[PDB]
């Protein structure tokens, strides 16, 4: 060219106004956001630029002594603490003694005089990146410096940032997340200092409850680094719509202010000062409005660092929130309530797409996907009361826990507004059996696009042989018999849930049959301490063909085979066709077999059954005998006995169709895996199990026309990954909402629950001794301990703010935790014990 070939080159420095798109690979997370954050309208971002990773690659990843070391480090694992300490020290000093090329240090001078210049104070903040992984975060992993003035001192701190990438805490963090050193770079953000009166964090969701329609703020006096620092406390405001709706005022006894000549000092605050409302209600709203605008520009809930300097609000960071369980896209207006069928089905593992397709294509009810799990919209049932109660009463009986969640929805106020005959069961089960035998024979000849065209046929046959109106009547005949028997025997004899005792050892229960038989398997293994020792050890998926080697077992094998012919097609999570079955990987069955042996006596199929009967039959006559001791006596007892006979006749079939169903699933799954196997051979698919991420139709027209789209597939995996980390509610809300005095020390709730245990740790975290089954109490908490505390059941800290470290991490690990307590380190003497709860903010003595 005509640009002097000047011209296909990576730059060294980029202004927030220059930063291009998806150059995250140049300026990293914090930077790419700062950039985009500038280009917003009505938002004041300070100015600055980024030291591009080129500067890091050229200065430090192109040093032989450097690379030699990083190689020496790629050797270690977390178990090796000292080597890490040492190598870290060494690597770290090499960086603070590796000067920056005069070339680069001159670009900086050039830009930095535009922002400008070397007499003004700057912020040196480190934004990092992981190659070919733009959705990785280093939140709170590296250093940052406030108020750096001067060239000599700017270069000193750019180097201390790069160094902050090699701290044990940072290193160890990459080991655990398997990010690779040498694959992580650092951009450095050089930004104008703001001397603010007040600074803090803001979330455009609620941290607890993911409301999405309520914004929460954390504010304090002074510079922000203090709040993120761990001590001082903060002020917490919550804003819904344009109304302030909570104000927790804290005791901010510290603040951090700039020095005229660089650096930062910490001031105690005059007592009158420490209880002041650090924003004024006009500013709280004026601020919330901002957070809302930003969120609108990005299209997702954001995490924001802000500054208050002479009225004015400056945005100095933005981020997305990563911890939100998503919301189904239901195109139906108003406030809606979704109920998790995950929790009903007792699964609440994420489900891959192929599996989700199948659950969907067999029910005719209308369900939604969110977060990789399934939900049912139940909003209309809740309108008409004749049906509301008609609902909550049904759940109230099964899924009782689901109901409680439901009821809290019911009064948020602001939110809303015959019996087939005895030949039946038999016939029903037979034809399911026979249907499954044709299906078996029929699919092994099918292939290609036929095979798909095939199982579309069968999904109707399935619905037809498994969900007749005879079958359903049969299912309901048993269940309705329980309802009747439970309340009517409440109202006459005053004994609840009698239907459970009357149901015991009832015939034809397909699942209950299964568990008995796996008791016998266990029973075969007890005579032979050889086997049980083996099974206990083996992590071999074919441990099975290594069974006849030892005769101590080896009968063990003919046992397992018989059991795996009648049940190998089930697994915890059967409803996802994609999940691995028992007959597929027999190792997944071992632990039960083992746990039966530990916890049951031999021959317990024999006894537990019998004592099931005898007790359901002596509870049958205890009822009836007691009934005819009252008015209309003979007619009530007469009345119930038909009901019991209905109960035991149908109750076991309740369980059959799901078995009939996943039985066909498994047959599909296998023919569906031949197709995949074939596709790989043909060259279209990398792995044969790379179909679990296509829905049925998506898949079906890949075997018709052999074309696939792999960053569909890869986003699918990337996302299935993101949702496994997530734990579905019993009730999800159109607004993202997640549903389900005693000499007391008040605090900030922060994180929901209740636990009990141990004492305070001062704590020399550096030389810290912890212990299982215990609550924690320091006063300062910061990321330094993030990678240290799994063992905890609950947290309590002096410092406050619900978006402190204590909060956000206790909220992910699922611990209940209260912060902001007055003098917890003191006032909870001698590391003793305690009971805390976090749905409200209190703490007490046991
Ligand atoms: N130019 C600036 N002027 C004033 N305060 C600033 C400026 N830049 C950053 N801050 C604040 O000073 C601190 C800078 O630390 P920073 O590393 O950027 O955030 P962090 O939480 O400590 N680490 P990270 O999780 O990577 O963002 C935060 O409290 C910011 O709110
Ligand atoms: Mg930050």
């Amino acid at each position: 060219h005509h640009h002097h070939h000047h011209g296909s080159m990576k730059p060294y420095v980029l202004k927030f106004q220059e930063i291009r798109p998806h150059s995250e690979a140049l300026v990293g997370g914090k930077g790419m956001n700062l950039g985009a954050c500038s280009n917003i309208e009505g938002v004041h971002v300070p100015a600055g630029f980024c030291l591009t990773t080129e500067a890091y690659k050229r200065t430090l990843a192109e040093n032989n002594e450097f690379t030699q070391l990083l190689q020496r480090l790629s050797s270690l694992k977390t178990s090796d603490m000292d080597a890490i300490r040492e190598i870290s020290e060494t690597i770290r000093t090499l960086i603070q003694h590796t000067q920056i090329p005069s070339e680069i240090a001159s670009y900086m001078d050039a830009t930095l005089l535009d922002v400008g210049g070397y007499e003004m104070p700057f912020a040196v903040r480190s934004s990092a990146t992981a190659e070919d992984l733009p959705h990785a975060s280093f939140a709170g992993q590296h250093d940052t410096y406030l108020n750096i003035i001067g060239k000599d001192a700017l270069l000193q701190h750019i180097s201390m940032c790069w160094a902050s990438l090699f701290t044990e805490r940072a290193i160890i963090y990459r080991i655990q997340n398997q990010f690779d050193h040498r694959k992580v770079q650092l951009a450095v953000v050089i930004q104008q200092m703001i001397s603010p009166e007040a600074s803090g964090i803001l979330f455009t969701a609620d941290p607890i409850t993911s409301n999405r329609k309520s914004l929460s703020i954390d504010a304090s006096f002074g510079l922000g680094e203090a709040l993120v620092s761990g001590l001082v406390s903060a002020d917490s405001y919550t804003v819904r719509e344009n109304t302030i709706t909570n104000k927790i005022i804290a005791t901010k006894k510290l603040a951090i202010y700039s020095l005229k000549e660089g650096g930062t000092e910490t001031r105690i605050l005059e007592k009158s000062q420490q209880t002041k409302q650090t924003l004024t209600d006009q500013q709280i709203i004026q601020l919330a409005k901002l957070g809302r605008k930003i969120e609108a520009y990005f299209g997702k809930p954001q995490d924001i660092e802000w500054c208050l300097a002479e009225g004015a609000f400056y945005i100095v960071q933005s981020r997305p929130i990563t911890t939100l369980y998503p919301i189904p896209e239901v195109n139906e207006p108003g406030n809606r309530v979704y109920i998790s069928v995950a929790h009903q089905q007792m699964m609440t593992d994420a489900m891959k797409p192929l599996g989700l397709s199948f659950y969907l294509m067999t029910t005719p009810a209308t369900m939604y996907t969110a977060g990789g799990r399934l939900f049912v919209d139940i909003t209309q049932s809740l309108s008409a009361k004749v049906s509301r109660d008609m609902m909550v009463n049904s759940l109230g009986q099964s899924d009782p826990l689901i109901k409680d969640a439901l009821l809290t929805v019911i009064n948020k106020k602001g939110f809303l507004p015959s019996i087939p005959d005895s030949s039946s069961v038999f016939e029903l089960v037979r034809n399911s059996e026979n249907s499954i035998k044709h299906l078996k024979q029929s699919i092994e000849t099918k292939s290609g696009s036929d095979l798909f065209d095939f199982i579309v046929e069968d999904l109707e046959e399935l619905k037809r042989v498994l969900f007749n109106p005879t079958s359903i009547d049969a299912i309901m005949a048993g269940m309705d018999a329980s309802a009747w028997l439970n309340e009517h025997i409440y109202q006459w004899l005053g004994e609840k849930n009698v239907a459970d005792k009357l149901s015991e050892s009832a015939p034809n229960n397909i699942t209950s049959q299964m568990y008995l038989e796996l008791l016998d398997v266990a029973d075969v293994i007890r005579p032979y301490p050889a086997v049980r020792a083996y099974l206990e050890q083996t992590k071999n998926p074919d441990f099975m063909n290594e069974l006849a080697t030892l005769e101590g077992g080896a009968e063990t094998k003919k046992a397992l085979e018989d059991y795996l012919q009648k049940y190998g097609m089930r697994c915890a999570g059967e409803i996802d066709l994609t999940k691995t079955r028992w007959i597929e990987n027999p190792l997944t069955l071992i632990p039960l077999i083992l746990s039966n042996i530990k916890n049951f006596d031999s021959s317990a199929s024999m006894h537990k059954f019998a004592q099931g009967e005898k007790e359901a039959f002596h509870k049958e006559q205890e009822i009836l005998r007691r009934l005819q001791e009252l008015p209309d006596g003979e007619q009530k007892a007469m009345e119930t006995k038909e009901k019991i006979d209905i109960l035991r006749h149908f109750i076991g079939y309740r369980e059959y169709p799901k078995y009939g169903m996943i039985n066909r699933y498994f047959i599909y799954k296998l023919a569906l895996l031949r197709a995949g196997e074939q596709l790989v051979k043909d060259g279209i698919l990398q792995e044969h199990e790379d179909i679990y991420f296509l829905y049925f139709e998506e898949l079906r027209e890949v075997v018709r026309t052999g074309q696939v789209d792999y960053e569909l597939i890869n986003a699918r995996k990337r996302d299935f990954a993101t949702f496994e980390k997530l734990t579905p509610p019993r009730i999800l809300t159109s607004d993202g909402e997640m549903i389900n005095p005693k000499d007391a020390i008040l605090g900030l709730p922060v994180s929901s629950g209740t636990v009990e245990g141990r004492a305070r740790v001062i704590l020399e975290m550096e030389k810290a001794d912890l212990e299982d089954g215990d609550i924690l109490v320091t006063a300062y908490t910061d990321p330094s301990w993030t990678p240290a505390f799994v063992s905890i059941k609950g947290l309590v800290t002096e410092v406050g703010g619900l978006m402190t470290h204590g909060a956000v991490i206790a909220r992910e690990y699922g611990l209940p935790a209260v912060v902001g307590v007055e003098n917890a380190t003191t006032i909870i003497k001698d590391g003793q014990q305690i009971r805390i709860n976090g749905t409200e903010g209190y703490i007490e003595i046991l």
